[PDB]
């Protein structure tokens, strides 16, 4: 039960429940905020909402309303920063806000997502900076990665880095695909069970439980880089190729 739906902003036109059969591999969801997941029924299909602080204050997750939304909503887990990594923010930076502002959420937290940029002070480089600037006073439970590239051999090594870099650390995965021209339902294919079979992966969420029309009409950047192989939906609404894989 390690499974987990990336949910965009413009998600409105899908229900979540359709890649919940009830057997439990699918188990969370997020939407990138602290709002509750934008669906066609109101509610997010069974899965446990974990609430995103993914910027430092928006007008969608403003910061001084994370504290009062986590109580209201009652989520067990919650994500910070979205790529700080490439967003501009320093490590130093990233440690002073996630204490002053993650910190307090007596729940269980992961530090902000990284890319897989192998660029020093980018990546899993930041990432270890911004443990150095924490200087023991961060509260996690998780290390929160993105990857996406052209092979699964080139994943599973990604994950193994990481793991070697940070060995007492938990892991979740709160998106990963190949990049555009690839084969997606392959890629997954093996990815599932090797994630499964991790004793230090607790969540996974591929880039993207969308359709190809929603990815296409709302985020044209993800197109490009990825493609519309690893949505999860259908335009009909279904589970794509991919989709299937989650059940
Ligand atoms: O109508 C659905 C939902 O819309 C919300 O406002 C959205 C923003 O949440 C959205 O923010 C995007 C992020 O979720 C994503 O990670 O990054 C992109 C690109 O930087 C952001 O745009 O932006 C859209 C487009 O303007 C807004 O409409 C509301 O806050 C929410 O209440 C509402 O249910
Ligand atoms: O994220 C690590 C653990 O954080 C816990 O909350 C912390 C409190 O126990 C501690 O006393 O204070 C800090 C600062 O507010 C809290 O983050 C959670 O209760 C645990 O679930 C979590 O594993
Ligand atoms: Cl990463």
């Amino acid at each position: 039960g390690k499974r987990g739906l990336a949910w965009p902003w413009y998600n409105s036109p899908l229900d979540p429940g359709v890649l919940n059969n009830g057997d439990g591999e699918v188990v969370a969801i997020y939407d990138w905020e602290t709002y509750a997941p934008p669906t066609s029924t109101g509610g997010t299909g069974g899965l446990g909402f974990i609430g995103m602080q993914g910027t430092m204050d928006s007008d969608s997750s403003p910061v001084a309303q994370l504290a009062t939304r986590q109580a209201q909503q009652g989520w067990a887990t919650v994500f910070s920063l979205n790529e700080p990594d490439i967003n501009g923010i320093t490590p130093a930076e990233a440690a002073s806000w996630y204490i002053e502002w993650v910190n307090p959420l007596a729940i269980k937290k992961a530090l902000p997502a990284v890319t897989s940029s192998t660029t020093s002070g980018q990546g899993l480089s930041w990432l270890s900076e911004m443990i150095s600037a924490c200087a023991g006073a961060c509260y996690f439970d998780y290390i929160n990665l993105h990857w996406y590239g052209t092979s699964f051999a080139e994943f599973q090594a990604y994950i193994e880095q990481a793991h070697n870099q940070f060995p007492s650390y938990t892991i979740v995965i709160s998106e990963f695909a190949l990049t555009n021209g690839g084969n997606q339902v392959a890629f997954f294919e093996s990815a599932f069970p090797f994630l499964d079979g991790l004793s230090y992966v607790l969540l996974y969420f591929p880039f993207v439980a969308t359709s190809p029309a929603l990815l296409q009409a709302n985020d044209p950047g993800a197109v490009t880089t990825v493609g519309t192989g690893s949505c999860l939906y259908t335009n009909a609404g279904g589970p794509s190729s991919v989709g299937n894989l989650m059940y």
